[PDB]
C-alpha cells in the first residue's frame, strides 16, 4: 500500500510495500540496482530476506533478472538459495519494481574472511558443501561463472548457500573458443586463466577454477590471485604456477595467445606447502588438482568430492543431481526489454493470490 517504505537515501530505498504477509522491516545494505531489508513473514513467522528489483529500464538487468528467476524456480537443494516469494503488482502496466524473498542469512564468506580465521575442519565442510551444490548444478547443465566469497551465504549453524545466478548460463564447449584478450563480466580474481586467452566461459571448468580460488582464500584469509587488471591477472596466475608446459601450450591453437606466453620469460613453480606452511596437506593436492592450468587437466566436480581431503563428508547417494537438464532459449546480448518485461511477469505468476483470492 506504499504506506510502506524504508529509510532510501539513494538508489530504491524508499517504497518497499510488500503487503500484509511482511512485517518488521529493517534494511540491509543495498546497490544502485535493488535494496535489501530484512523482514518479517508473519505467515511462516520467521525472517526472510527481500530484495527489491527494478529492471526493466536496463535490459541487462532484465534479461540476467529473467534468467536468475527461471533457474533459482528449477533448481532444489539446499546448498543453493532458494526464491521463497516474488512480490510484484496484479496487472504488467503497474509493474515498475519486483521483490524476491529469500532466506534469511546472517553472513557471507566475503565478510567472514574478513574477520574471522577458519579452521582446518570449517574449512573442509565449506568446501564440501560449495562442490556438494555445484555438482547439483553442473548436473543441470549449468555454469555459475561467477564464484566467489560473497556469493556464498552462511548461517550460524555453518550452512552454507550459493546464491547469484545472473551469469549463470548452460554449458556449451562447441562455441567457447575465441580470440585473445575478449572481455569478460565475471569477477576477475576468480576468473580461469583460459578466459584472457581463448575462451567464452561455456565450459564447466571454469567454475572448478574459482572453487580453487576460494580454497587458497580461505586458506589464508586472502585472494590468491588478485590482478589489478585483465593481463596483470593472468600474470599473476603464472607467477604461482609457472611456465605452462609445451604439451599445454601446444593445446591453443590461437595465435595471438599463444605468442604472447612464449614472449614471457619462463617462471617456475611455487610449490603449495611454501606459500601455505600450516595447510593440511590434503587440502593442498586438492588445490593443486582445481588450480589447473590446462582446463582439459583440471579435476572435475564428482572427482573433487572423491578426494581423500573430504572423505568425512563424502557420500554419493546424499549428494543430488538434477533431475532434467536445464535450457532456454534467448541466451543472447539482446531481446527486447518489452519482451523480457512480459516475461518475467509471467515468471512470476505461479506467486500471484490468484490461487488463493
Ligand atoms: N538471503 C540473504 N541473507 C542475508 N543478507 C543477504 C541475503 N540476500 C544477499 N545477502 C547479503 O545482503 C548484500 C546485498 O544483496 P546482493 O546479493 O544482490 O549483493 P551483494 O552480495 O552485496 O553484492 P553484489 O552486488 O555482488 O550482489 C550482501 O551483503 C549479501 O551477502
Ligand atoms: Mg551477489
Amino acid at each position: 500500500a506504499a504506506a510502506a517504505a524504508a529509510g532510501p537515501e539513494m538508489v530504491r530505498g524508499q517504497v518497499f510495500d510488500v503487503g500484509p504477509r511482511y512485517t518488521n522491516l529493517s534494511y540491509i545494505g543495498e546497490g544502485a540496482y535493488g535494496m535489501v531489508c530484512s523482514a518479517y513473514d508473519n505467515l511462516n513467522k520467521v525472517r526472510v530476506a527481500i530484495r527489491k528489483i527494478s529492471p526493466f529500464e536496463h535490459q541487462t538487468y532484465c534479461q540476467r533478472t529473467l534468467r536468475e528467476i527461471k533457474i533459482l524456480l528449477r533448481f532444489r537443494h539446499e546448498n543453493i538459495i532458494g526464491i521463497n516469494d516474488i512480490i510484484r503488482a496484479p496487472t504488467i502496466e503497474q509493474m515498475k519494481d519486483v521483490y524476491i524473498v529469500q532466506d534469511l542469512m546472517e553472513t557471507d564468506l566475503y565478510k567472514l574472511l574478513k574477520t574471522q580465521h577458519l579452521s582446518n575442519d570449517h574449512i573442509c565442510y565449506f568446501l564440501y558443501q560449495i562442490l556438494r551444490g555445484l555438482k547439483y548444478i553442473h548436473s543441470a547443465n549449468v555454469l555459475h561463472r561467477d564464484l566467489k566469497p560473497s556469493n556464498l551465504l552462511l548461517n550460524t549453524t555453518c550452512d552454507l548457500k550459493i546464491c547469484d545466478f545472473g551469469l549463470a548460463r548452460v554449458a556449451d564447449p562447441d562455441h567457447d573458443h575465441t580470440g585473445f584478450l575478449t572481455e569478460y563480466v565475471a569477477t576477475r580474481w576468480y576468473r580461469a586463466p583460459e578466459i584472457m586467452l581463448n575462451s567464452k566461459g561455456y565450459t564447466k571448468s571454469i567454475d572448478i577454477w574459482s572453487v580453487g580460488c576460494i580454497l587458497a582464500e580461505m586458506l589464508s584469509n586472502r585472494p590468491i590471485f588478485p590482478g589489478k587488471h585483465y593481463l596483470d591477472q593472468l600474470n599473476h596466475i603464472l607467477g604461482i604456477l609457472g611456465s605452462p608446459s609445451q604439451e599445454d601450450l601446444n593445446c591453443i591453437i590461437n595465435l595471438k595467445a599463444r605468442n604472447y606466453l612464449l614472449s614471457l620469460p619462463h617462471k617456475n613453480k611455487v610449490p603449495w606447502n611454501r606459500l601455505f606452511p600450516n595447510a593440511d596437506s590434503k587440502a593442498l593436492d586438492l588445490l593443486d588438482k582445481m588450480l589447473t592450468f590446462n582446463p582439459h587437466k583440471r579435476i572435475e566436480v564428482e572427482q573433487a568430492l572423491a578426494h581423500p581431503y573430504l572423505e568425512q563428508y563424502y557420500d554419493p547417494s546424499d549428494e543430488p543431481i538434477a533431475e532434467a537438464p536445464f535450457k532456454f532459449d534467448m541466451e543472447l546480448d539482446d531481446l527486447p526489454k518489452e519482451k523480457l518485461k512480459e516475461l518475467i511477469f509471467e515468471e512470476t505468476a505461479r506467486f500471484q493470490p490468484g490461487y488463493r483470492s
